[PDB]
């Protein structure tokens, strides 16, 4: 028998008879008695712990009360409905402490086994939460561990947790894209609505790709989080100096070649001085055609008297690529 | 043992044997006996309290009965299903009272820790309720504490509660916008429907932004609540003296420049004397172009024989900006 | 101990051992024994009551059996699942009665505190039920108490119940409008679907407005119930003698002025003798323009060769207002 | 103690110790012992009944087993979850019987009080079930009691049950229309979707109207069930001898008069001999205009060069009424 | 007491103390002891049965374990939650057996009473499952008993089970059509979405019709299952030798006559040799017009300068019927 | 009595008194005592096993803790709610082991009976999970057993499990297609939305076809998984050397013949050197027409003054087939 006092902000459903202290779900201690000091929420709770953990008890040890969490976000009261309320613990590398302060929520528990722990950078969290799932070829091979705002107030750092046997998958050249929420995909001549699976809608998801020839990533490497599969396309950035962005769309104006889609306009900017400039991603198979004296001009959706097509007039402006020869250059000027 | 009589309007599921008085979830008192006086809902309930709280018992002390609230709005009967019905208390700074009147609902409990407590002003409550969530970069960093109608009958004051470690986020120049409910976003050439996350739909939400260079806000500062992210855009108000608001829309008529969207018409008014005047927000990057002899004229969605575009004819009237030089002025007259 | 016989139409889950009589949730009586007379549903139930209520027992006292109501409409069996079935009572101003007849449902219980109790008149109930909520600035400040058909078979009288601290809100010039159900709001150039909050969809709601300068209403005053916020607009009725209601819509044909919407056609009638007459609500700011020699003529959505607008041709007929001078008149004739 | 044997097809959850026989929810008998005869589902169940019901036991007495009915259609196991399984009884006007056969379902129980019991005739049941609700001004004033196929195999007879205090409402000239299911109401220039309340969607509903001057209906009077509110319109049938039903719709082709809708084409037939004839309901206010030498001719949605209207060209064929004088006739010939 | 060993593949929640053997829900036997032989899933379960069933025990007797089936498809653990797990039995016409093998699922139980048991032939099962419902005039008068693939691998045989009192309904000339799932019904000038009731959506349904003059069907007669009400129309097949199926639709191209719809093209084929032939169902009222020298020619949706109709140009090709005289023939050639 | 120590990562709801070891649901062992070694999650759990399994205990024996899995994915805690938590086992072909390591999840249990076990190759998993269903003629005849990524990082191997009596169905020439998720099917002249049954939406499904004349498949044969029924069409691949892929769609551009649809363009490629080539599946009935001097030319949706069709102008480019004679060739060049 030992004596440990823990300060609680609020203690609900705790009886001095049967309120065990469960470390990893095994009873390690027992609540002795609950008292309050000077009526200022100073819930002094005496806890007798088995002697083996008393030797392993240190200062960096955190306690928390588990309640049946049936709230707006919560399922985690399965043990708490059966056995009742209890408290838990996590031993740490502290020196020594008798008087503890209980943590308001259950903290995140690192596991001992070798698991890949990598960070992501996103402009915002999106529809992701802790406990959401990580897919590869739509196979769950991990989950989102935690999330934290970087000290620069712009971004959000998300760190995820790959399983042990799938650490070979995450390469240095892997890209992570977001899959969360749902929309409607209406095109011309009929609409069909598919975005994601039903597991991703409620809590969020992150898919990723593994390139073929790359070194395996490790040890808290950062990655960018793209907001769509379409934004996660590989390719070569080509800067364009546009005349005027009249009918151009930020992510929907394509680059035709022989009638087929090759590139996609991705960014559209208004530089100071009145210079509308943008940039474009292309298929890497067509980069060999991108050389010197290579022209990019825009075609209008004109009303042709011989070929009356309804589909082209809905699309609008359309970038056309004609090939060239010479040194490969990476920027062009549209007249 | 002590004697405290509490008037209840209705007392349900209370037994004189086991009906504890739980202050913050720990048993402090016990219901002795329940009687009714002169058959006019005067439910005299005798309560014996432990002697330590009897010294701390004062006049401004409120009692309330907790029931399993499984009603139209309610989940909060989790403790009440397990243990049963009980009553609670909140001690206050009163002098002395023996005969109490029970409060009809559980009141709002201020916490002792340092948490930011700021007020919002809204024209109506919207789809917000107490217990709805507050996002920053879509990360929950607080919740709506309470709401109250100001003595002027026009507005609604909402006061929220930021967490302790996120008090650095709320600056003096922060803007709060509403995210609640859902709609459909139909544009031309296809429609895609995304408004908000699934947590915000049921109970409501409030997001906010943190500007980069501002003093940190504190101590019950007021803020305006914008009704949309689009209404929360920063910019410079530019007053326009319009000829006639024929095809103009209150929040959908844009300000083109080199084909790109710069401004957005925000307010449209009918002044007495037959003068249609409005005002416009602009991008702060383009304010340097707003000077003297700077003209704003409206372009019609005309049917051009060479460039037949379907997208422009659906939009309607369109404000065009041409730059000027001289002193920066903040108002213009459209002819 | 006393003896009270109560006739039940059907008595379910009642044991002679433990079936208490709960007045306001406190045990006042106990079911002694259940017998049936001559096999014609004459369920004679003997009830022993405490002596204090026996003095307060009178003739206008109603009893009812509470069952876990988990039916198509019901949540109200929360006490009945825990404790079991019981019966309740409401004492009244009767003389004396021993043999009672049990009421088939739980009756409506007036509270003792000062609460505003006002009547509404509606052409039908709509999607309102008892227990639906009453909003002011979308804040719940009351609920629908009861509803009853007036002896004239045309209308429905609904009486609601404002809270105690919000009796200042309801003025004499307040208007009550209905918010219940959901629809889709499709306009031209895209559609967005928002009608109401999620609490109003299931059970119904009623919002209201408080004008600024009015006497506070009291004591069972009547009010009209408008079926929409749009039908609850203030304004001045202007009678129109229309030539022929060809493309006119009952609530969608607007009154333009300088391109802006001022009025809205509200009623459209076919008088005998072949005279299509209607009436219109206007903005109260524009009533000063409504005088003698003030003309209202309708504009067609004509195909203009210079200004080709798609939005006007979808709208149809359009009332135009030109101002006049002289004595203010309240009716006009459209040629 | 008595002995009654009841044949069950299947007896589930019945213990010889505690399986009461509940007439109207009060224990009247007890299952003695369960045996099966010659392994052919002859579940002989001995039941001891109290002596008072033994005198009232007769031959036309039906027994049924109640189970927690949590199936595809069922909520009615609320008593059966708490107390357990039991059986019930309904005494009748038989002579004498000892060996009974249990009914496979719980039969319909007529109540003793004066309630109106009227029959409806419908071409099919629709989305109505027993236990669905009956509205008047959208107030529940009854429910569907039963339904049965008439011996002619064409129709379905539905008999409903009005409450006691609302028997004044049902008149001889009342019309009953169906409200069940949901659809979408898409018109031109925008669509809004409202059909019914949320209670009617799951189980069905029937609304009705009470005319002003009519005798009160009584005593199993029949009524027609219209399939819509629109089909329940009063009016005068006018037979039309149409030239050819080219663009005519069965329930959507209106009868204009001064641009306003007066009538509605309701039935459209192909008589033998190649004679397309139909019939029309009209507003009763306009029947005074229907006389001799009264012409009905159809107007085409023609493209007018001066009044270019998009709304008329979507509607199609349109019946026009011009008034006449003379004797009132009830049929016309369209040329 | 007796001894019966039953092989189980997996035995869950079975205690040697209280695991009864319930034939039709009455306790007939008790599990004595559970042992496993040579660790190869040979779960030897000893069962002591009452002596009366031991005489009736035969070789063709099947046993099965019932578990609370709360899985993807299942509600049937209502008895299993209350009493616990048990096993059941069905005696058969075998000789004698002591060592049994337990069936993996609960088999289908034929009832003793006279019920109609007829087979259906369908090209696939569709959205039907066992336990789905059978409607007549949308009244449930039976249910789907079982389903089995015929030895020819093309079809699916479904056998259903009509109630006892409705055996008069099923005639020899009855047609069975499928009602399962839901779609959207979009027509021109507005769309309204109604397919089926809410009970049919989850599990499936089958409706049927009873013709007036036909012999009553009996004794495992086969029937075709049509996939829609529209495919279940009666009529006369008329073969057509079409010139080229250019704008013709398989089930949507109608047969006009005097502007009214008479027939409906149902099948469209490409015979070898380049001969597009189809066949058509007609109204049986119009078969008298189908004779010799009767012409069927197709009308184009032409743009008429006098009658500009939007509805006809959306429909497309349209078959026209002109009558003829002479001998009735059943095939035609379209030029 | 025996002693077996098992390492757990976390042990939840385990009591040393009553925590049985259930092999296939029969109690085989009992948890003796729980200790932790040196505070590094070394949850040493002593287990006493019956002596018969102790002889059958070997080294390749896996243990796992079962918890009520009410998580994001979970129903499998039905036994665990009733009895409580327990652990299970699977004996294997090991030599001998005393100190075990508990498996983190319940492993997959191969059954002893003859069931077909075949592998599928898919480019990604799709919306399939383990426990999803396998249909034949929409009859459930198996389920997905497991899934695993092949060592080449491109694909995903899925192995399924056909029932015992349906092993005749799976032939060598069978094709497996995916049915999972839902979309919208909007076509011209109205839209109707049906994709799949209700079971497949939540968890996924896989349907298949059995051809008529093929050898029965067996013993871990591979199969391709097509992503749609339309992609699972049989036919003959015809390579096309297209001029320019201008209005051509990857899976929506058809091959007309006499107005009827015969083929469907399936793949469209941009070869290096600027050669847009594609390939097409055809009906096997038309392969006899595919010979030498057989021409495939594309028809435009031209505006014809005599036949004004709305349907053809929405479809776009359209491949036309004219037959030829000679040797059968399998590729063509479109000019």
């Amino acid at each position: 028998g030992n004596t440990v006092t823990i300060d609680f902000m609020s203690a609900d459903g705790i009886v001095p008879g049967r309120t065990p202290v469960r470390y990893q779900g095994v009873e390690v201690g027992t609540v002795q008695d609950i008292s309050l000091s000077d009526d200022l929420r100073k819930i002094e709770v005496k806890v007798s712990i088995k002697s083996d953990m008393k030797d392993a008890l240190r200062e960096e040890t955190q306690f928390w009360l588990v309640t049946p969490k049936a709230s707006l976000a919560g399922v985690s009261g399965l043990d708490a409905l059966v056995g009742g309320n209890y408290i838990g613990m996590m031993p740490g590398k502290g020196k020594e402490q008798d008087h503890f302060v209980a943590l308001d929520t259950q903290p995140k528990y690192r596991l001992d086994n070798g698991d890949l722990m990598i960070h992501l950078q996103a402009p915002d969290l999106g529809s992701l939460n802790s406990g959401s799932l990580v897919y590869f070829r739509k196979i769950p091979v991990g989950k989102v561990y935690d999330y934290a705002i970087n000290p620069n107030k712009q971004g959000v750092v998300i760190d995820v947790l790959i399983e042990r046997r799938f650490t070979d998958l995450v390469k240095k050249g892997s890209r992570f894209w977001n899959v969360s929420g749902v929309d409607a995909n209406v095109s011309i001549s009929g609409a069909k609505v598919k975005l994601e699976s039903l597991a991703a809608l409620v809590n969020g998801a992150i898919a990723f790709d593994s390139p073929e020839e790359s070194k395996p990533a490790e040890a808290e490497d950062t990655f960018g989080l793209y907001e769509d599969l379409a934004h996660s396309q590989r390719g070569v950035i080509i800067k364009l100096e546009l005349p005027s962005g009249a009918g151009l769309t930020a992510d929907s104006t394509p680059l035709m070649y022989q009638g087929l889609e090759v590139g996609q306009l991705t960014k559209l900017d208004l530089n100071p001085g009145g210079k509308v400039t943008g940039e474009m991603t292309v298929d890497p198979s067509v980069v060999t055609l991108l050389r010197e004296n290579t022209r990019i001009e825009l075609r209008n959706p004109k009303l042709s008297l011989s070929d009356a097509n309804l589909s082209a007039l809905l699309t609008g402006k359309t970038f056309e690529l004609v090939p060239g020869d010479g040194e490969p250059r990476k920027e062009f000027v549209v007249v």
